C-alpha cells in the first residue's frame, strides 16, 4: 500500500510571526559515508510556509 | 497496508509568535557511516509552518 | 495493517508564544555506525508549527 | 493489526507561553553502534507545535 | 502503491511575517561519499511559500 | 478638579464568551418627566467590548 | 477642569465571542418630557467593539 | 477645560466573533418632547468596530 | 477648551467576523418634538468599521 | 476651542467579514418636528468602511 495524504489548510490565524536567524560560526563536517537517506524538507537557514516531500526507492550495489 | 493520513487544520489562533535563533559555535562531526536513515522534516536553523514527509524503501548491498 | 491517522486541529488558542534559542558551544560527535534509523521530525535549531513524518522499510546487506 | 490514531485538538487555551533555551557547552559523543532505532519527534534545540511520527520495519543482515 | 496527495490551501491568515537571516561564517565540509539521497525542498538561505518535491528510484552499481 | 482616568487593558484571557438574549415581552413606560440625567453606557439589547462616557453640565430654566 | 482619558488597549485575548439577540415583542413608550440627557454609547439591538462618547452643555429656557 | 482623549488600540486578539440580530416586533413610541440630548454612538440594529462621538452646546429659547 | 482626540488603530486581530440582521416588523413612531440633538454615529441597519462624529452648537428661538 | 482629531489606521487584521441585512417590514413615522439635529454618519441599510462627519451651527428663528 503506503501513502501519506497530508491534508487540511494551515497557517496563522492572524497576528504576527517574527523569525530571526543570527548564528555565528556553525560548522558541519562529514567523512566516509556510503548509505542512503531521505527527507522531504530540510531547513538550513530559515523559512516557513515550506512544503517538501520525498519518495525514494534506490538500489545500491557495492 | 501502511499509511499516515495526517490531517486537520493547524496554526495559531491569533496573537503573536516570535522566534529567535542565536547560537554561537555549534559543531557537528561524523566519520564512517554505512547504514540508512529517513526523516520527513529536519530543522537546522529555524522555521515554522514547515511540512515535510518521507517515504523510503532502499536496498543496499555491500 | 499499520497506520497512524494523526488528526485534529491544533495550535494556540490565542495570546502569545515566544521562543528563544541561545546555545553557546554545543558539539556532536559520531564515529563508526552501521545500522538504521528514522524519525519524522527532528529539531536542531528551533521551530514550531512543524509537521514531519517518516515511513521506512530498508533492507541492508552487509 | 497495529495502529496509533492520535487525535483531538490541542493547544493553549489562551494566555502566554515563553520558552527559553540557553545551554552553554553540551557535548554528545558516540562510538561503535550497529543496531536500529526510531522516534517520531526529537527535540534538539527548541520548539513546539511540533508533530512527528515514525514507522519503521528495517531488515539488517550483518 | 505509494503516493503523497499533499493538499489544501495554506498560508497566513493575515497580519505580518518578518524573516531575517544574518549568519556570519557557517562552513560545510564533505569528503568521500558514495550513496544516494533525496529531499523535495531544501532551504540553504531563506525563503517561504516554497514548494518542492522529489521522486527518485536510481540504480547504482559500483 | 474632576476627572476619571479609567485605564488599563482589559478583556478575556482566552477561552470563550457566549451571550444570549431571548426576552419575550418587556415593556417600558414613562409619563411626565422634567429633570436631567446622564450615563456613559446603556445596554438595551446586548453587547460587549462597549465603551461609553458622558460629561454633562446643562442648565435648565423652567 | 473635567476630563476622561479613557485609555489602554482592550479586547479578547483570543478564543471566541458569540452574541445572539432574539427578543420577541419589546415595547417602549414615552409621553411628556422636557429635560435634558446624555450618554456616549447606547445599545438598542446588538454590538461590540463600540466606542462612543458624549460631551454636552445645553442651555434650555422654557 | 473638558476633554476626552479616548485612546489606544482595540479589537479582537484573534479567533472569532459572531453577531446575530433576530428581533420580531419591537415598537418604539414617543409623544411630546421639548428638551435636548446627545450620544456619540447609538446602535439600533447591529454593528461593531463602530466609533462615534458627540459634542454639543445648543441654546434653546422657548 | 473642549476636544476629543480619539486615537489609535483598531480592528480585528484576525480570524472572522460574521454579522447578521434579520428583524421582522420593527416600528418607530414620533409625534410633536421641538428640541435639539446630536450623535456622531447612528446604526439603523447594520455595519462596522463605521466612524462618525458630531459637533453642534445651534441656537433656536421659538 | 473645539476639535475632534480622530486618527490612526483602522481595519481588519485579516480573515473575513460577512455582513447580511434581511429586514422584512420596518416602518418609520414622524409628525410635527421643529428643532435641530446632526450626525456625522448614519446607517440605514448596510455598510462599512464608512467615514462621515458633521459640523453644524444653525440659527433658527421661529
Amino acid at each position: 500500500g503506503w501513502g501519506q495524504p497530508h491534508g487540511g489548510g494551515w497557517g496563522q490565524g492572524g497576528g504576527t510571526h517574527s523569525q530571526w536567524n543570527k548564528p555565528s560560526k556553525p560548522k558541519t563536517n562529514m567523512k566516509h559515508m556510503a548509505g542512503a537517506a531521505a527527507a522531504g524538507a530540510v531547513v538550513g537557514g530559515l523559512g516557513g510556509y515550506v512544503l517538501g516531500s520525498a519518495m525514494s526507492r534506490p538500489i545500491i550495489h557495492f
